[PDB]
């Protein structure tokens, strides 16, 4: 097999020149092997500081917070609380634009409910203002027709899958997935305490962290470490060990295969593509251009279940943090590459399949 000496210079000999290539200050990996998650660290968190990446380090996700979202709606669905067939009106009956007719949580949750925009207008600063937003939008396309990525529509699914447990958005998603999993340094909003543990994104030479913004809880708002990152992707890529039953069945939602476009198939946060896949058609549609494209969708109806044989991945960015997650449940291998600058997602994906590929 591989030995942990090998593995040590595959991720070294890759992260390395990554780095330097693309001007990263620090990086923390994590790749999950033979039932156990292997941890490397490099650089720095903090420049000003001179404060070194360690295991605990907390890094911004971006829109690999999607994951949890979409993990946290398929234990609603599990739970009997909310149905992805069901309209998005169900949940919101002030929402009466009659556009909203057909819509339904499905397709909130897979950006497919027909041209919601990246992101919620900055002049959306509370509820009536949400409402007034999502009540003059107006669809380019009928719904289950385009695939537009966008956080005005996933943060949607969001907000209203959490509204028949009663509990705020957080602290659904600490009771429900957090706390279970003990995820115990995972946050939406890091605490006076964590603080020193969160590291300094940079972006052309500037220090960042992520604005606030309505609905940044569910489409990109969350920080962890690598540790909790990589018993997430644990949990994810095996739910068999996932003790509690609607938390295990929503992670196979969250799994499932909804819409194919292209070689890749849309789940609820996570996306997948049938291993084997080769790097090139991974790396493809990992360029803006395409992740941001509206493209057509087959939809897949019944949903499939998950499917072992799967490379299943999501990168996320912010102004100063570079992120990506990639897994293949069939092999059993995995992982995590958290950076504290946001560099090209290709370079991203093509050093994650190297050395998940030496595995
Ligand atoms: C998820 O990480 C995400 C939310 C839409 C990041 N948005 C942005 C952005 O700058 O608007 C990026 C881009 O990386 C350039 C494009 C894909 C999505 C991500």
């Amino acid at each position: 097999p591989v030995s942990e000496k090998q593995l040590a210079e595959v991720v070294a000999n890759t992260i390395t020149p990554l780095m330097k290539a693309q001007s990263v200050p620090g990086m923390a990996v994590a790749v999950i092997y033979q039932g156990k998650p292997h941890y490397y660290t490099f650089g720095k968190a903090d420049i000003a500081a001179n404060k070194p990446v360690t295991p605990q380090t907390l890094f911004e996700l971006g829109s690999i917070s999607k994951t949890f979202t979409g993990v946290l709606g398929g234990d609603a669905i599990a739970r009997g609380e909310i149905s992805l067939d069901d309209a998005v009106t169900r949940y919101w009956p002030q929402l009466t634009g009659k556009q909203w007719q057909g819509i339904r949580m499905l397709d909130l949750a897979t950006y497919t409910a027909g041209g919601l925009p990246l992101q919620v207008p900055d002049e959306v600063t509370d509820n009536a203002s949400l409402l007034r937003f999502y009540q003059n939008w107006q669809p380019q396309w009928k719904p289950g027709t385009t695939r537009l990525y966008a956080n005005a529509s996933i943060g949607l699914f969001g907000a209203l899958a959490v509204k028949p447990s009663g509990m705020p958005y957080e602290q659904a998603m600490t009771t429900r997935v957090l706390k279970p999993l003990k995820l115990d340094h995972t946050w939406i909003n890091v605490p006076k305490a964590e603080e020193a543990h969160y590291a300094w994104g940079y972006r052309d030479g500037k220090a960042v962290r992520v604005s606030p913004g309505m609905l940044d809880a569910q489409a990109y708002g969350v920080k962890t470490n690598v540790q909790d990152m990589a018993n997430w992707v644990m949990a994810n890529m095996a739910p068999e060990n996932v003790a509690d039953a609607s938390l295990k069945q929503g992670i196979a939602l969250a799994q499932s295969r909804y819409w194919r476009i292209g070689s890749m198939y849309q789940g609820l946060g996570w996306e997948m593509l049938n291993w084997p896949v080769e790097a090139n058609t991974v790396v493809e549609g990992s360029d803006s251009k395409v992740a941001l494209a509206p493209l057509p969708v087959a939809e897949v109806n019944p949903p499939a279940p998950p499917v072992k044989a799967s490379w299943v991945h999501k990168t996320g960015s912010t102004g100063g943090f570079g992120s990506y997650v990639a897994f293949i449940p069939e092999k059993q291998i995995g992982i995590v590459m958290l950076a504290n600058t946001s560099y090209p997602n290709p370079a991203r994906v093509e050093a994650a399949y190297h050395i998940l590929e030496a595995l």
